[PDB]
DNA sequence: TTTGCAGAATCGATTCTGCA
DNA sequence: AATGCAGAATCGATTCTGCA
């Protein structure tokens, strides 16, 4: 499907619907290789990334 | 009135005293119904109205 | 159509500031 | 002057979206 059914929500995929539900979840399956920190999202990551190791 | 942490200016020193939590973490506010703690009472009340 | 990149928008959470 | 409450202003870690 594409709505949330957690919040109601609805969006243009399944796709990002599903990456979406990671958000009330809590399942964050991109790791940081150099900390414990996990991301939801790749951009996320990206950014802890750019941020905290630098 | 000058923090050392990140060089800012406040306007006077128990509001410099409060802006130091924001860097040593230290959070006297503390929530009665999660593990939840604050700096600054704003943030605590916050909390409670969503919450709690 | 489904997946994915990339970065701007969002808005929860916090800091700052007007006024007492 | 120093303290303090309350809400305006700001921030940034994440979500969302233009594009491919
Ligand atoms: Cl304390
Ligand atoms: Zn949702
Ligand atoms: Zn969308
Ligand atoms: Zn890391
Ligand atoms: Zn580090
Ligand atoms: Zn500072
Ligand atoms: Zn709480
Ligand atoms: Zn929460
Ligand atoms: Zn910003």
């Amino acid at each position: 499907s594409r709505e949330c059914s957690y919040c109601g929500k609805f969006f243009r995929s399944n796709y990002y619907l599903n990456i979406h539900l990671r958000t009330h979840t809590g399942e964050k399956p991109y790791k940081c290789e150099f900390c414990e920190y996990a991301a939801a999202q790749k951009t996320s990551l990206r950014y802890h990334l750019e941020r905290h190791h630098k």
